[PDB]
C-alpha cells in the first residue's frame, strides 16, 4: 500500500555530472563516454545574453578556455563542436562510469526524474511532468543549467531534457539532449512567457486507477458516458482532449479495477462539475496530473533497475 | 523559483542494496564494510510471525543456511548475530562502494529519503516523514522489507530507518539500523494499530516560510497571538503542540522573511478556520507537513521575493 510521488534511482546519473567553467559562468555537464555536454550560454557574459551571436562566441575560444571538473580531477578538453542550443567538449578521459543510455525527446504529458545539480554535485532528485505549454515545474535556483532529466527504461538511462532557464512565472524551460527546445524559448536574455497551460486528462484518469487500487473508490458511481460528450466537458475545464489511443493505453487498469475507462471519465465529470465536496483523494484536494498510466503500473507492481 | 518534494540523490544507497534469503523468505539487505543488515523476520514463516522465539529459530540456523546476493554475486556468510530487530551477517567481502555514513534515530517530525528496493534491486526514491504516531506513510508492495530510509547532508549518509512491516491501515513501521522500532510496534503478527495522526504543526509554519520566500503573502494577517492561545486552537484541529524548541528553530526563516514566529502562526489559525477560498499555496490545496525548517533552508534561495 501506498502511492507516492517517485523518481527513478539517480546512481546511474550522479556518476555523470561534471562542472563546467567558461570565464567568469559557471553551470553543470554530462559526461558520458568522451564528450561533455552542457548549455551553449555557458560562453556568454550576461551583457551578450541580451542579443548573442553564438557562433562568432565560440570560434573566439579554445579549448584550454573550457575547464571541466570531475569530482576534484580536472579533466583536459581536446575539442569543442555546437549542436543545436548545446556544447559538446570533447575531453581526453572516457567517463568510467557510463551506463547505458540514449537521448529521447518526450512529448507533453511525458513524466521524468530531474537531478539538480549545482558546481558538478548533484543535490536533489524529484519527480515532474513536460506541461502541454512545454515548460516544467521544476525547483531550479541559479547555478542549476545543465541538470538533466532522465527516465529508466530496463537497464538504459533515456535522458531527455536538459535545463537551460527560469520564465518569470517561475516555471522552467529547456531542451532535448540534442540541444533542441521544448517549446517556443529560446536562450536569450528577451521577453518571454509561458502559455495558457492545460491538464493532462489521461494522467489524472490514471491517478483515479491508482486510488481504486488503494481502495479509495467514494467518486465511482454507475454512469458511463462517451468519448465526444466527456470531451465537450473537458474542453470546458482546460483539460487536454481524451483520444482513442489514450483510451487503449488505460486498458490495463480499467482490466484490474473492474472500471471500464468511460466509467471512470464518468467520475471524473462529476469531480469537475461538483468538486470534491470536502474529501480527499490518495491525500490530495486537487486533481493529479504528474502520474502517467505507466508510473502507475510500475508503482502497483514494483519494477526494479 | 519552484518548491518541490525533493529526495536526496540515492547512488551512495543503490550500491549497499543486496538480496538476503533464508529459506523461502526473501527480503533486502544493507551490505556496509563486511556486515549485511536485514529485518530478523527473515529467520521466520508466515506460522511462525503469530508468536515468534527469535532466539530459537536463530540458533537452529548456520552461516550456510543465509544466502546472500550482490548484484550476480555471491556473498559468503562467515557470522551472524542479532541486536534487537535487526539481523546483522558478516560476509567475507567489504563493499567497495561503502560510503562514509552513520546510524541516527530520528524523532517524530522528522523527514528523510526512501529507496524502495525488491529482490536487492532499487526501484524508485521518494521523500517522507516520520508521523507524529511513528509510522510512515509509504509506498511499499511486499518484497520490500529491508528497505532504507536516509539522510545524505554533507558527504556522510545517515541511515535513519529499515522497512520491517505494514499495519492494517496501509501504514509502515520499522526500526532505526540498531533494531530498536519507531513506536510501540513488535516484528509480530499481533492486533495492532496505529495511533490516531496529527498534523506537524512546526513543518506547516516551515512550509508557510517557503511560499513567503517564492513570493506569496496572501494568507497572512495583521493579527499576533500568544504560544498557549495557538495551542489550544491548534489541537481542536488534530495539530501538533508547538513548542518554545519549535520557535527557536523557526528563528532563521523569521528573520529572512522579517515575518515573527507568532505573527505566523496567527496566519496559520486563520487558514484553519477559514480553509484555502480557491487559492493554493504553492501549488497545494492542503496545508503540507512533510517538509522541515532544514529542508526549506536547504531549498530555497536566501533572498526573499
Ligand atoms: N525570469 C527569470 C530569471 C532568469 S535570468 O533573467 O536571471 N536569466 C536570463 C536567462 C536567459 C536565457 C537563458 Cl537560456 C538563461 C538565463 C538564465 C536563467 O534563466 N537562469 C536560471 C535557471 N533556473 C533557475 C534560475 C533561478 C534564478 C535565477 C536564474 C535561474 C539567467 C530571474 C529568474
Ligand atoms: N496488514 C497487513 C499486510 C502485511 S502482512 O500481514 O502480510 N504481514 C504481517 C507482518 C507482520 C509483522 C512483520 Cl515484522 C512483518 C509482516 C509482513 C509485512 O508486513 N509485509 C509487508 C511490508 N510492507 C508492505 C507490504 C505490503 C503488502 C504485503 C506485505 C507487506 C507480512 C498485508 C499488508
Ligand atoms: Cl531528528
Amino acid at each position: 500500500s501506498g502511492f507516492r510521488k517517485m523518481a527513478f534511482p539517480s546512481g546511474k546519473v550522479e556518476g555523470c555530472m561534471v562542472q563546467v567553467t567558461c570565464g567568469t559562468t559557471t553551470l553543470n555537464g554530462l559526461w558520458l563516454d568522451d564528450v561533455v555536454y552542457c548549455p551553449r550560454h555557458v560562453i556568454c557574459t550576461s551583457e551578450d545574453m541580451l542579443n548573442p551571436n553564438y557562433e562568432d562566441l565560440l570560434i573566439r575560444k579554445s579549448n584550454h578556455n573550457f575547464l571541466v571538473q570531475a569530482g576534484n580531477v580536472q579533466l583536459r578538453v581536446i575539442g569543442h563542436s555546437m549542436q543545436n542550443c548545446v556544447l559538446k567538449l570533447k575531453v581526453d578521459t572516457a567517463n568510467p562510469k557510463t551506463p547505458k543510455y540514449k537521448f529521447v525527446r518526450i512529448q507533453p504529458g511525458q513524466t521524468f526524474s530531474v537531478l539538480a545539480c549545482y558546481n558538478g554535485s548533484p543535490s536533489g532528485v524529484y519527480q515532474c511532468a513536460m506541461r502541454p505549454n512545454f515548460t516544467i515545474k521544476g525547483s531550479f535556483l541559479n547555478g542549476s543549467c545543465g541538470s538533466v532529466g532522465f527516465n529508466i527504461d530496463y537497464d538504459c538511462v533515456s535522458f531527455c531534457y536538459m535545463h537551460h532557464m527560469e520564465l518569470p512565472t517561475g516555471v522552467h524551460a529547456g531542451t532535448d539532449l540534442e540541444g533542441n527546445f521544448y517549446g517556443p524559448f529560446v536562450d536569450r536574455q528577451t521577453a518571454q512567457a509561458a502559455g495558457t497551460d492545460t491538464t493532462i486528462t489521461v494522467n489524472v484518469l490514471a491517478w483515479l486507477y491508482a486510488a481504486v487500487i488503494n481502495g479509495d473508490r467514494w467518486f465511482l458511481n454507475r454512469f458511463t458516458t462517451t468519448l465526444n460528450d466527456f470531451n465537450l466537458v473537458a474542453m470546458k475545464y482546460n483539460y487536454e482532449p481524451l483520444t482513442q489511443d489514450h483510451v487503449d493505453i488505460l486498458g490495463p487498469l480499467s482490466a484490474q479495477t473492474g472500471i471500464a475507462v468511460l466509467d471512470m471519465c464518468a467520475s471524473l465529470k462529476e469531480l469537475l462539475q461538483n468538486g470534491m465536496n470536502g474529501r480527499t483523494i490518495l491525500g490530495s484536494a486537487l486533481l493529479e496530473d504528474e502520474f502517467t498510466p505507466f508510473d502507475v503500473v510500475r508503482q502497483c507492481s514494483g519494477v526494479t533497475f
